[PDB]
């Protein structure tokens, strides 16, 4: 499985996939 979350910062453990737009604002979406 991935394990994802919407971020402002990736994880150590993680990788920026994309984005995440909420609450106005963008978001990196973080997988590992
Ligand atoms: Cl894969």
């Amino acid at each position: 499985a991935f394990t994802c979350h919407c971020r402002r910062s990736c994880y150590s453990t993680e990788y920026s996939y994309g984005t995440c737009t909420v609450m106005g604002i963008n978001w990196r979406f973080c997988c590992l």
